[PDB]
């Protein structure tokens, strides 16, 4: 019979995890130490302008809080995502000024801040904290809002967009239970490390994050197998992965530019909640056809590693897609 690879992925999974926050007092403590220096660095923000600085609420975000983080490879940075809520309202400011007021609070913290589009991100060694600022919903008419523009933009995107990240995350943990929610997450963490070992580290793979997940929510399916007599049950990631990443690639629509005057292959996943945006919009056209030519090629892997009668030549093809921490018996 055809070499299995169930234990090569599990394996695999425990090598690429990394704990939630709520399981991972490092990360707890980086993402503390970055929210007690904009409480500090508020204090003497707004005392230099006459007035009483702002408070905030902050709240979990992203993979740490979804419990689908991947440790990254050497030299990449982990990413702790966290949001903040001013108790301000959202029609008196100008969101790129809120984020100013955030960056000048982290001022002399680690290696300074910068503003981006959705954040406020602040870099130290080994990782960086995403803070998304919001305004709060109870003094801008009951909605929740980010901050989104850079200190770049014009007025025409420069806003405070309605978010639903609760929403978002509450999705994504209830989907599935148990050990086949396990699963769904496993498959998004495979997904991520294959990310980090085919797409570079700038930011043209920076949706396949989100994407991914997004993409999961909408189309993973469980494969598992249930014994008719004893019930014992059995799951197979390879071929979850496999129909998943088949689906992904049913769902491309050749998408024509008339700019360039050719058609790409793109895929649109809209988030499961406000604001319902297509989460891989900022990808080029070019950078989509790579990304289907990528995944055809793990999906063509994915088949090979079930009909190799060794396990080291499955495992094979598996670790070209899923980098050097896949492991990969001796023959
Ligand atoms: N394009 C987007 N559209 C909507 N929400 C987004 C988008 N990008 C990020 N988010 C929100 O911000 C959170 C943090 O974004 P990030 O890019 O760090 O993704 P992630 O879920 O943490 O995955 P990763 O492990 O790749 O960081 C996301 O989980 C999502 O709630
Ligand atoms: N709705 C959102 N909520 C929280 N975080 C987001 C959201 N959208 C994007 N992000 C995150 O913020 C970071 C950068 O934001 P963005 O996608 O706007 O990139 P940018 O480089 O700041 O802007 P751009 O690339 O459009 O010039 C990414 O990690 C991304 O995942
Ligand atoms: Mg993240
Ligand atoms: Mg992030």
């Amino acid at each position: 019979m055809m070499a299995p690879v169930q234990k090569q992925f599990r394996e695999f999974h425990d090598r690429i995890k990394l704990a939630q926050y709520d399981e991972n007092q490092t990360l707890r403590d980086e993402r503390d130490a970055v929210l007690t220096a904009v409480r500090e660095g508020l204090k003497k923000v707004f005392a230099d302008r006459g007035e009483a600085a702002p408070t905030f609420t902050p709240f979990n975000q992203g993979s740490y809080a979804m419990n689908t983080g991947v440790k990254p490879l050497e030299g990449g940075e982990y990413d702790i995502d966290v949001g903040i809520i001013l108790n301000i309202a959202k029609d008196d400011h100008d969101p790129v000024e809120v984020k100013k007021w955030i960056r000048d609070a982290l001022k002399d913290y680690g290696n300074g801040a910068e503003i981006r589009r959705s954040c406020v991100t602040v870099f130290k060694p080994g990782y960086h904290v995403d803070l998304a600022v919001y305004a709060d919903p109870e003094l801008s008419g009951g909605t929740l809002c980010i901050a989104k523009g850079k200190e770049n933009s014009g007025d025409e995107h420069r806003l405070w967009q309605i978010s639903d990240p609760q929403g978002f995350q509450d999705r994504i943990a209830s989907k599935l239970s148990g050990d086949d929610a396990a699963q769904f997450r496993r498959c998004i963490r495979y997904l991520k490390r294959w990310r980090d070992f085919r797409f570079s580290s700038d930011g043209n793979a920076a949706p396949l994050g989100i994407g991914l997940t997004a993409a999961a929510y909408w189309w993973f399916q469980v494969s598992k197998r249930t014994d008719p007599v004893s019930q014992n049950v059995t799951y197979d990631d390879r071929d979850a992965l496999e129909q998943f990443v088949q689906t992904m690639l049913d769902n491309f629509h050749d998408t024509w530019d008339s700019k360039d005057q050719r058609s790409y292959p793109r895929l649109t996943v809209e988030l499961p909640v406000q604001p319902y945006n297509d989460v891989f919009e900022k990808m080029t056209g070019m950078q989509m056809e790579s990304f289907k030519s990528k995944l055809q090629a793990l999906l063509n892997a994915l088949k090979t590693a079930k009909s190799r009668l060794e396990l080291h030549d499955a495992c094979k093809a598996l670790a070209d897609h899923f980098g050097s921490e896949f492991p990969v018996p001796e023959k």
